[PDB]
């Protein structure tokens, strides 16, 4: 059975936890149990093709960690989540982008731009700004709120859609 290593990376509080559990248990996290680094499956057909989605959950970029260059090494899609309340975690993505692509030897690598809290008012990175740079990078952007649930499924399916076409390279 196809089984994609998918890996939710990016700036610390964005929401890549929450962003995992509510496409994993359909429910969004509690403040009062903060999630620890961990993996989770969960088997899906997306376009009538059965699969298998190992999904790694990772700590905040500036968090301490010892596995970041493993994780990219066996991740064939990442999920690089920013906040649209933080602007420096979108700036950031242009770090982990890089560091994956260095890590994985390779100018295309399966990337999804997210930006997470859409539900939030107090927004700092504009939407047009955030498509232009996917535009740039050559990779799909999507909006979420793991708060609202609103794009989640999306944002992580059309993450294998990505890997499959690379696939087919
Ligand atoms: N649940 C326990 C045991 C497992 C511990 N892990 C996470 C481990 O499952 C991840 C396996 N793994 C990987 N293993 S790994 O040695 O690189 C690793 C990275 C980060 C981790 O926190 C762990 C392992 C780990 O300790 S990479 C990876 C990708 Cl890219 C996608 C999906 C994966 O499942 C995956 C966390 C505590
Ligand atoms: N309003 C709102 N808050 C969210 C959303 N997603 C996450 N949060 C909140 O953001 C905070 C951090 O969430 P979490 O998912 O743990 O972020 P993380 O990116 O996994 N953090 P860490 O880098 O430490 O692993 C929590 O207070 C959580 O409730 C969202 O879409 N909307
Ligand atoms: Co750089
Ligand atoms: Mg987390």
């Amino acid at each position: 059975m196809t089984e994609y290593k998918l890996v939710v990376v990016g700036a610390g509080g964005v929401g890549k936890s929450a962003l995992t559990i509510q496409l994993i248990q359909n429910h969004f996290v509690d403040e009062y149990d903060p999630t620890i680094e961990d993996s989770y499956r969960k088997q899906v057909v997306i376009d009538g093709e059965t699969c298998l989605l190992d999904i790694l959950d990772t700590a905040g970029q500036e968090e301490y960690s010892a596995m970041r260059d493993q994780y990219m090494r066996t991740g064939e899609g990442f999920l690089c989540v920013f906040a649209i309340n933080n602007t420096k975690s979108f700036e950031d993505i242009h770090h982990y982008r890089e560091q994956i692509k260095r890590v994985k030897d390779s100018e295309d690598v399966p990337m999804v731009l997210v930006g997470n809290k859409s539900d939030l008012p107090s927004r700092t990175v504009d939407t047009k700004q955030a498509q232009d740079l996917a535009r740039s990078y050559g990779i799909p952007f999507i909006e979420t709120s793991a708060k609202t649930r609103q794009r989640v499924e999306d944002a992580f399916y059309t993450l294998v859609r990505e890997i499959r076409q690379y696939r087919l390279k």
